[PDB]
């Protein structure tokens, strides 16, 4: 229906404008673009799922969210694979997973105050419905 439409549309704009407080956010520059494989080359094959904040508006654009659920795995997706692939002792890895977590953190913090839990409940309901 077009309240369901509607409903979908409001979802996007929702996470348009979170994904943007966090790609401007000077910690999370590191997470906006898909890594350089010239610069990287071995990280396409330890990432099997490479995700970044680039990535998710083109998701959101394309309609591949439904649920603030499916986005926040493709955020905790960032993050582990952040973790999964700097974990070792040294400052450089250190500051990528302290990023990575606080870039997780941040989302779940700007959801849990901003994401009315019925209007997530009635997405999850649409979702279930198709
Ligand atoms: C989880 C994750 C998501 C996205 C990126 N993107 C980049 O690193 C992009 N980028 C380059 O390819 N080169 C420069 C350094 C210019 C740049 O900003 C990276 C990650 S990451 O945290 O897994 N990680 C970043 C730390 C260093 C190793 C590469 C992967």
């Amino acid at each position: 229906s077009m309240q369901e439409e509607d409903t979908f549309r409001e979802l996007r704009i929702f996470l348009r404008n979170v994904t943007h407080r966090l790609a401007i956010d000077k910690r999370f520059r590191v997470f906006t673009k898909p890594v350089d494989p010239d610069e990287v080359p071995d990280y396409v094959t330890v990432i099997k799922q490479p995700m970044d904040l680039s990535s998710v508006i083109s998701k959101i654009d394309l309609h591949k969210y439904l649920t603030v659920k499916d986005y926040l795995r493709d955020i905790d997706l960032i993050c582990s694979n952040a973790l999964e692939y700097n974990p070792d002792r040294d400052p450089g890895d250190r500051l990528i997973r302290h990023r990575a977590c606080a870039l997780r953190d941040t989302a779940y913090a700007i959801i849990k105050e901003e994401l009315d839990e019925d209007f997530e409940q009635l997405c999850e309901e649409i979702q279930e419905s198709r």
